[PDB]
């Protein structure tokens, strides 16, 4: 709904996930970067989006959509990746989640249109993957038994503008300050601050990850635990090693995750373009020859 200039739009909270969708992304570190889109530009108008779930929490039921969002609407889609059950080792399980499993077993990134999506586990940084991993690994004798439950919820679909984007004020200042002549290091600094890539569409939502720790010889005496522990979702006996969990999106106040996710999402199942494409359309003439440099540096940066 478009309001009309005589309704105040300060009323409306910005659509959830708006700041996050505006950030660049680094394909190599799997880290987010600084803002690429201007997350708070409204283009002199009041565009609102309906939240049908408002009782669970006009003006209470509508959020404001920044201009750089061509589309945003809410969803509630749930994918449960209940695993395949057995697994001899933990690293094998987490590595084979990425390489060997379908898209409902994790989060995806894809480049461009026909750019087939890459499954990136949970979608944290490479250093965060090696902290959930290092702090996890420590637990076993000589690798016994691991199951995984993983749930993915999409709380919104969105699509970024392709034409006439409003670039973040700071990024535009950084661009304007790069030299006309090619200097790798300086453009590499730009890539580190703003990203390898920026998002053009995807989902808002989150992930809840479980990994059950089972004791071979145990189940022996007394797949089966996975089935049952999935019920516990929807310290005691039972070879209950210790259910380890990872979570993205939502906020405390933990299937309170489910209730709160829509209002505190992260970006998932997203499409992206190399950072330099951001300036290929979208106004700003003079700064073109800086795109060849930015392309060149990106190519070098990714060869690393
Ligand atoms: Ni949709």
């Amino acid at each position: 709904s478009v309001r009309a200039i005589d309704e105040d739009c300060s009323q409306y909270e910005p659509i959830p996930g708006s700041q996050k969708a505006a950030l660049g992304y680094n394909i190599l570190t799997q880290e987010d970067a600084q803002s690429v889109y201007d997350a708070s530009y409204y283009g002199g108008q009041c565009e609102t989006v309906y939240n049908g779930e408002w009782r669970e929490l006009d003006d209470e039921k509508y959020f404001r959509k920044p201009y750089n969002f061509l589309k945003y609407h809410f969803e509630a889609l749930a994918d449960t990746g209940i695993s395949s059950e057995f697994y001899d080792n933990a690293n094998d399980l987490l590595s084979k989640v990425k390489k060997d499993k379908s898209d409902s077993f994790g989060v995806t990134i894809g480049i461009g249109p026909a750019g087939s999506p890459l499954l990136v586990g949970v979608g944290v940084s490479h250093s965060q993957d090696t902290s959930f991993l290092n702090e996890l690994n420590k637990y076993n004798e000589k690798k016994f038994i691991f199951t995984r439950i993983f749930t993915k919820v999409q709380t919104a679909h969105f699509k970024m503008r392709k034409d006439d984007i409003m670039l973040d004020e700071g990024m535009l200042q950084s661009l304007m300050e790069l030299p006309d002549q090619y200097n790798y290091g300086m453009y590499a600094k730009f890539i580190n601050d703003y990203g390898t890539h920026y998002i053009t569409s995807g989902s808002m939502g989150g992930i809840y990850e479980y990994i059950l720790v089972i004791d071979k010889a145990k189940m022996e005496s007394l797949x089966x635990x996975x089935x049952x522990x999935x019920x516990x979702x929807x310290r005691k006996a039972m070879a209950v090693e210790d259910i380890i969990s990872r979570v993205r999106g939502g906020s405390s106040g933990y299937r309170s995750w489910g209730r709160s996710l829509k209002y505190n999402p992260v970006v998932i199942d997203f499409e992206m373009q190399p950072i330099h494409e951001v300036l290929r359309h979208t106004s700003l003439g003079p700064l073109e020859a800086k795109r060849q440099n930015l392309r060149r540096a990106l190519d070098q940066y990714l060869m690393a």
